[PDB]
């Protein structure tokens, strides 16, 4: 089997292939979110603002501005049932907006300023009115939103991590609404799983459990039940120095795989090995990992061997699998589309003259007969969101 590099390209290629856009941001578009059911987009930004606008219209229909941020809005996250909108900035402010008048108006329900800076905040993918966030002090917080008014409800407030709590992901999502599990990571090379309700550490991986190795963590990704066969707790972790760990959250964080992704040169920035994004093909049993050096390493989840390597002109910012395809946002300003199965560069989103920091994948809800194109909405370093019709 695999010992040989199998790279593809990314061939070297005013245009602009964009469909429509959003330029209300007067600095970088940091966060990008979308309503579960409504065609409502939410952008966060370097301008201390969160803007709402429609995905369905060319040009987007402007739905208003959410205000009260003390710094850069670094997270726009909707609730599972879509009737609440969690917002979080780099001054530690969190804001809850309640979907009013059919989801048109978004009244400010509640807010908090529990930390000095939030590093990330996601909402529960299945469990209604639930969210969690991590701070620069390494604290992990989990809250619930009251269905009536939108009053906050704290579940846990764990100060386990030593460095900044880098990222987190909910697990065992499909395993009920009374089963709130969350995995968080930090720069002190620590990974902890928690029972959001009780608030206690299920398990805690330290430097000791990983061959002693110093590994400041940066990204986490949950493997869907379709490449685990019922294991709703398989998480992929990637360090800032190239270490990739795959954990069995259900067997006390058992290390299924632990390896360096790239063998860096002496000269090469130690950072260039940073695993900036992780994603799994739900359909296919593959696991793409994106590096600062612009390398994408598509793994076969069974063998745990690299299928295809991809080199980009700049840093990978976000990897996202959709159906048969692999999408990649690069700091050059391009969003790239690949055939996960084959490696074949399907399409390239062009237009941004500054890095694409984040993205979303929109789907044609209606297959009454005619099946429209999937959409790609981006978060631009320039403070512009672009809409792209993408093949299939």
């Amino acid at each position: 089997e695999v010992e040989q590099d199998v790279p593809v390209d990314i061939e070297g290629e005013m245009s602009n292939n964009s469909l429509t856009y959003f330029d209300k941001h007067t600095d970088s578009v940091f966060a990008i979110g979308h309503h579960p059911n409504l065609p409502l987009v939410c952008t966060g930004g370097g301008d201390n603002l969160a803007h709402l606008w429609t995905s369905h219209s060319q040009p987007p229909k402007f739905a208003g501005t959410l205000t009260g941020y003390g710094e850069s809005v670094i997270s726009c996250s909707f609730t599972s049932e879509g009737g609440f909108l969690v917002t979080a900035d780099m001054s530690g402010k969190v804001l809850v907006h309640m979907g009013q008048k059919g989801g048109a108006q978004w009244k400010l329900a509640s807010q908090m300023q529990e930390v000095e800076e939030i590093v990330w905040l996601k909402t529960h993918p299945t469990i209604a009115r639930t969210f969690a966030f991590g701070a620069t002090d390494g604290s992990v917080w989990c809250y619930q939103i009251n269905e009536q008014d939108g009053s906050l409800e704290q579940l846990m407030s764990g100060f386990v991590h030593q460095q900044d709590c880098s990222m987190g992901e909910f697990i065992n999502t499909d395993k009920g609404e009374n089963t709130l599990e969350l995995v968080t990571c930090s720069l002190d090379s620590t990974i902890v799983a928690w029972n959001c309700f009780t608030g206690q550490q299920l398990f805690k991986i330290t430097q000791a459990e990983i061959k002693g190795l110093e590994a400041p963590w940066i990204s986490l990704s949950l493997a869907p039940e379709t490449l685990t066969k019922g294991n709703s707790g398989v998480v992929a972790c990637g360090s800032n120095n190239g270490l990739l760990a795959v954990i069995n959250c259900n067997n006390g964080g058992a290390i299924l795989h632990l390896s360096t992704v790239i063998e860096l040169k002496p000269e090469q920035d130690e950072l260039d090995a940073s695993i900036e994004s992780i994603s799994w093909s739900s359909k296919f049993s593959l696991m793409a990992i994106g590096l600062v050096c612009g390398e994408i390493l598509l793994y076969d989840t069974s063998a745990w061997r690299v299928r295809h390597k991809f080199v980009l002109e700049d840093s990978v910012t976000k990897l996202m699998f959709d159906n048969d395809d692999l999408f990649a946002s690069c700091i050059n300003g391009k969003v790239y589309q690949f055939n996960a199965r084959t490696g074949q560069e399907k399409f390239v989103c062009v237009g941004h003259n500054m890095g694409v920091l984040d993205f979303i994948l929109l789907h044609p809800v209606a297959n009454t007969g005619t099946e429209q194109k999937r959409k790609v909405i981006t978060a631009g370093d320039e403070g512009v969101s672009l809409v792209f019709e993408v093949p299939n």
